[PDB]
């Protein structure tokens, strides 16, 4: 199953994806070949855009600001 | 260097990342692992968000209603 992360960004605000370092390799390139990771803008609240992200759980989805 | 794309997306409007089938499986993932994925939104123009994606040259970035 899939990690789904949905949050607000203003502009100028982002997110970083990247593999998770105890997952092995040939199965998130796997994870990656095969499905793919999905970015959604979902809604437009004005000064804020709410952005979806799904992505198989190899990959680590960090808001810049934290890391 | 980078692959850098920004796109202007409506609520409802997305983008899926994969792997370019070209490139060689060690080098994508230490290409993701190293330096990753950034999203960003640039600017939101009233209903519109322009979302940009930088990625390494490996990784295939598809806006939804194309493929």
């Amino acid at each position: 199953s899939m990690g789904f992360l949905i949050l607000s960004r203003r502009e100028g605000e982002g997110i970083t994806l990247s593999l998770k370092a105890d997952y092995p390799a040939e199965e998130l390139i796997r994870q990656l070949r095969e499905g793919g990771i999905r970015i959604l803008v979902t809604d437009i609240i004005g000064n804020q855009a709410r952005v979806g992200i799904e992505a198989p759980r190899g990959v680590l989805i960090v808001r810049d600001e934290l890391k």
